[PDB]
């Protein structure tokens, strides 16, 4: 509260790891249905089911740009990109697979290097 405040927790390397993080997951051989913006012309039903669309290339543009406040808001749009992915497509699919499979290695990397 009001000058009473939890000791300080060194932040100054998060930057730095999330984009490491980010590198690992861009070249991961199963990263190629994340890589761009899903085609919102070419995609029937996507624009109006996804609401918040999210691909890894708008992660690293905002990443790069100071748009992310913290590394929470960094993993919110990670997961963004994983849920959407369930959302439209089958788990018995090769895109849904994919997903899940991306989603678990992302959690491994996170739990890591932060907790």
């Amino acid at each position: 509260s009001m000058s009473v405040k939890k000791p300080k927790r060194d932040d100054s390397k998060d930057l730095a790891l999330c984009s490491m993080i980010l590198t690992e997951m861009e070249t991961h051989e199963d990263a190629w249905p994340f890589l761009l913006p899903v085609n919102l012309k070419l995609v029937p039903g996507y624009k109006k089911v996804i609401k918040k669309p999210m691909d890894f290339s708008t992660i690293r543009e905002k990443l790069s740009s100071g748009q992310y406040p913290n590394l929470e808001t960094f993993a919110l749009d990670v997961r963004l990109v994983f849920d959407n992915c369930e959302t439209f497509n089958e788990d018995d699919s090769d895109i849904g697979r994919a997903g899940h499979n991306m989603r678990k290695y992302f959690e491994k990397k996170w739990t890591d290097t932060f907790k």
